[PDB]
Formats: C-alpha cells, sequence, structure tokens
C-alpha cells in the first residue's frame, strides 16, 4: 500500500497544473521533475485534491476526506489513525516550509512512512 | 501505465541495496532521496532486476526479459517497441552519463513516455 498516483490522476491535474509531458514522465518514474513548473506539480496537484490548503499548510479534514475517497484501500481505520498522525508533525512545521514546492514530498513521505507501521483494526 | 514498483519490491531491493526506511518512503513520494545511498537506490534496484547491466548501462535483453516478468499484463508487442525506442536512445548516451546515479531515471523516464503513447498496444 502507498499513496500511489495513477495515470489517469496525473494526467488530468498534469493539465489542470500545466505540466509537460516530459514532466509527468518524471514524475511517475519517481523523481521530481527540475522545470519550474515541474518542481511544484505535487504541491499544485495535491492542493487541487484539497489535501493542502492553498496556503500549503496540511489540512487535516480535507486529507481525510481525500484519503477516503482516492486511498480508500487503506482502510478507514488506518487513514484516521496516520492522518491523526501527519497533522501532528506538521503541526510543527514553519511558515517558511509550507510555502515551498518541496513541503509537499515532506507530507507524503510522512504518509508513505505511517503506511509502513500503521497497525490500525 | 507505468513502470511502476510494488511497496514489496521497494522494501525486498531497499534491503538489497542498503536503504533505510527514510529513503524509502522518500521514493515512494516520487521523489529522489539526497542522501549517498538513497540517491543510488534506483541504479541499484533495477541493476538487480537485471535491466541495466552492472556497469550501468542498459541491457537490452534484460530489459525485454524484466518487462515481461515484471509488467506482464503488457503485450510482448508493446514491449519490444519500447525496449526498441529506449535502447536506441540509449546507444546515444556516454559512459560519463552512465555512470551517474541519475542516468536510471532517465531510461524509467522514456520507458513511461514510450508507454503513454502505446496504450493501444
Amino acid at each position: 500500500a502507498s499513496m500511489r498516483f495513477t495515470t489517469e490522476q496525473i494526467d488530468y491535474y498534469g493539465k489542470a497544473c500545466n505540466a509537460s509531458e516530459d514532466d509527468l514522465v518524471v514524475v511517475k518514474s519517481y523523481k521530481v521533475p527540475s522545470s519550474e513548473t515541474g518542481k511544484c506539480l505535487m504541491k499544485c496537484m495535491i492542493t487541487k485534491l484539497g489535501l493542502l490548503n492553498d496556503d500549503g499548510s496540511y489540512n487535516k479534514t480535507g486529507m481525510e476526506a481525500g484519503l477516503k475517497k482516492y486511498w480508500s484501500e487503506w482502510s478507514t481505520e488506518k487513514i484516521e489513525s496516520i492522518n491523526n498522525k501527519c497533522y501532528e508533525e506538521a503541526l510543527l512545521v514553519s511558515k517558511e516550509v509550507i510555502a515551498t514546492c518541496n513541503y509537499s514530498y515532506t507530507v507524503m513521505a510522512c504518509l508513505n512512512k505511517q503506511l509502513d507501521l500503521d497497525k490500525s483494526t
């Protein structure tokens, strides 16, 4: 289990976020694109999904709703537990950090770690 | 379609390649780790899968065999077409480029672009 994005999602939010195809295939290769647009793609995508607020901060209720909508395979129990843990880590971040395009990857790393660790039933 | 790795593959080849969990969750978040070991993880993994030679260069027959093994939902015809194209691109790359850790991501990106252009098979 991981926070996988499908080809369809990548293609849709790639249009929404003005990515090139080269940006998109680099994302799908597990890498952050080097273009100006491509390095902010992830932020743009997960904001449009409601996982982040427009200021870039973790949105607790939006994250839950998005996980339930698109990553329901994780189970509601694990979703609630992981979301509480990652939100709690989010509280400790500065405004400066949240402003960057990289913060999105930080959040996703947290969700992926906690998914690797969570034992909720 | 993309050259997706499963959570189990990432875990296995993470052990094989001496990655830390923080490295692995950054890969699963679609980012290259900045650690010395982590930034080489992809290379190490796809070398162990036989897609690259031990010297880092593209292995035509090993790529075809890995495609057929690990991504067997794709037709032989699609596999051979993406392999031929991305091998042809590989022939133009220097020894200095193949020596890098990042070249692996470039190979993955080429395969991912050719996958996006051959969905009818």
